[PDB]
């Protein structure tokens, strides 16, 4: 059901799109959230997905944290997709602006291999402070399942495609 994606490899596809608008259109089985260890969906992709669920994602996430404690950096948990998807795979990539180890990004992408097809952002890019070109390279070299990447920024999308 995905459309207008550019094929990068056998299993990796990319599109200049708002992941919230893409999610409401496709209603995929899994939408990936660029989460932090506490599942506090304040800004970036996480704040945009949470706002699209009318804060239902935050309420569900606080109950998950109250029961299980925080995630590890490089880890993940599967929660409801609410009105956007069947499931939301909350993945924690290293936040360079918090001094976290960029080496954990490959461990972060390995979480995608547990799902046949996913709609996702570039992990650790944006407000997480990592080089998006490096994030796309780690993605293509780590994920074996079908991943459809949504890149919000037009200028960044062009840079990623032209330098791939
Ligand atoms: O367009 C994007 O998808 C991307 N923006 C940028 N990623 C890097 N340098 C950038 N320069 C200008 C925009 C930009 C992004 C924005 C928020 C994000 C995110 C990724 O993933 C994790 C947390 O929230």
């Amino acid at each position: 059901s995905f459309s207008g994606y550019l094929k990068l490899t056998d299993n990796v596809y990319i599109k200049n799109a708002d992941i919230v608008e893409e999610a409401k259109k496709v209603k995929p089985t899994v939408v990936v959230n660029a989460a932090n260890v506490y599942l506090k969906h304040g800004g970036g992709v996480a704040g945009a997905l949470n706002k699209a669920t009318n804060n239902a994602m935050q309420v569900e996430s606080d109950d998950y944290i109250a029961t299980n404690g925080p995630l590890k950096v490089g880890g993940s948990c599967v929660l409801s997709g609410h009105n956007l998807a069947k499931h939301c795979l909350h993945v924690v990539g290293p936040n360079v602006n918090k001094g976290e180890d960029i080496q954990l990004l490959k461990s972060a992408y390995e979480n995608f291999n547990q799902h046949e097809v996913l709609l996702a952002p570039l992990l650790s890019a944006g407000i997480f402070g990592a080089d998006p070109i490096h994030s796309l390279r780690v993605c293509v070299d780590t994920v074996r399942t079908n991943v459809y990447l949504a890149v919000f920024d037009k200028n960044l999308y062009d840079k990623l495609v032209s330098s791939f």
